[PDB]
């Protein structure tokens, strides 16, 4: 929960010098929530379509939402959509999709009714990985090594050991790129180790995509997923429209499939359709409609990626100007990893008794969000910076 819960705590002000280092979502240089420019164009668009209903969409969702979707994960060239082998299940953001997957895979995965295949996650991993699979009714829930906390970075050679030591068919829950909470993602020659150990051990592999758009560039974010495609692998993929379109609060998403033919998509579609009706009935609309409309109109499209863009250099920029500024001032080593690190989290160094003192960026591991430092924010985070550190 800890974090719409250390959004509650942003008030406990000691020095009227609070700080939410907390809820990830992106701020501004002036510590504000942004809604796009392509957003606000396109609402009125819609708020001025009075051919607009609110008729019950599919229970699956809306057809060009979940077209467009599933495209910007995979490309428009990827040979699985040319062959028709690609459903996608509009959803209740990236959490949405991973839960109505999970409900599949417990439901038809590895025989039937299966809740003893194990599941893998990153250690560390997103707080939510493990409940929304336990919730699924998975019992056996296991870390795969990840973060070197000695080198502070990836742990590659732990990961396919563990990997390589995973039964046949487990699922495996991979951050598709902006890996949370560390900022550590493989490179694609990473990557292609890992897909080897899981095409040889038949691993399936469930995709969670929530910040598609934050090395700043979309196709570039998408290489891991569309590896994997090329490759021949069968898998899931949980999207998430809530950082790369500000839909926070619409609850977008989408749950992509890639199958070996047609066949499988539709029978797999038909039974997610049930556990949707289940679920929520059928999907909101203001927020599939928002985005369905931005990705389909060439126009619209491009000056989202503009959007993207300006979020994802603004955190670089974060970055730098406090990585680099560890090079004049010091007092405990030095260190290149906030530089290194990419997507919207930092994986600081710190140890559970600085976090309750700290200024106060309660995540006990020490994970802060970068867009959530500023220059008046001081871009001076911890102040004179190793007061707290020494
Ligand atoms: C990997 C990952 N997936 C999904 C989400 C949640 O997005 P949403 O609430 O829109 O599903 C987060 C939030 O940090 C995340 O880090």
């Amino acid at each position: 929960v800890l974090v719409f819960k250390l959004t509650a705590d942003f008030r406990e002000d000691p020095d009227p010098r609070k700080v939410n280092l907390g809820v990830g979502a992106y701020r501004t240089d002036d510590c504000h929530p942004w809604v796009l420019p392509v957003v606000k164009k396109v609402e009125q668009k819609i708020a001025n379509d009075n051919s607009l209903n609110h008729e019950y969409l599919p229970i699956l969702g809306l057809a060009e939402f979940r077209s467009c979707a599933s495209r910007l994960a995979l490309g428009d060239d990827s040979p699985a959509l040319k062959e028709k082998r690609v459903g996608g299940v509009q959803s209740l953001g990236g959490a949405g999709a991973l839960r109505i997957g999970a409900d599949f895979l417990a439901r038809w995965y590895n025989g039937t009714n299966n809740k003893n295949t194990p599941v893998y996650v990153s250690s560390p991993t997103w707080e939510n990985h493990n409940a929304v699979f336990s919730a699924a009714g998975f019992k056996d829930i296991r870390s795969y090594r990840y973060w070197d906390a000695e080198k502070r970075g990836l742990d590659l050679q732990g990961f396919l050991n563990d990997l390589e030591n995973a039964p046949e068919f487990s699922i495996v829950v991979l951050h598709a790129c902006a890996h949370n909470p560390t900022g550590i993602d493989p490179t694609p020659e990473q990557w292609k180790q890992i897909a080897s150990v899981m095409k040889h051990r038949f691993l399936f592999p469930f995709f969670d995509s929530a910040y598609q758009g934050f090395s700043g560039n979309l196709e570039r974010d998408a290489w891991a997923i569309r590896y994997f495609v090329s490759e021949g692998f069968e898998f899931f993929c949980a999207q998430s429209f809530s950082k790369n379109f500000g839909l926070y609060n619409e609850r977008v998403g989408n749950l992509t499939v890639v199958g070996k033919e047609p066949e499988s998509i539709l029978q797999v579609l038909s039974q997610m359709e049930k556990i949707v009706r289940i679920t929520w009935s059928n999907p909101p609309a203001q927020g599939a409609r928002i985005v369905a409309s931005t990705l389909s109109n060439p126009e619209l499209f491009e000056e989202w990626t503009g959007n993207v863009k300006t979020m994802a250099d603004r955190i670089l920029t974060m970055r730098s100007e406090l990585r680099a500024r560890l090079e004049a001032l010091k007092t405990p080593g030095t260190w290149n990893h906030i530089t290194d690190q990419i997507g919207m989290f930092s994986f600081t160094g710190l140890n559970p008794k600085q976090v309750e003192y700290l200024h106060i960026y309660l995540l006990p591991s020490g994970r802060i969000n970068v867009s959530g430092l500023t220059t008046k924010n001081l871009d001076y985070v911890a102040t004179s910076i190793h007061e707290a550190v020494t």
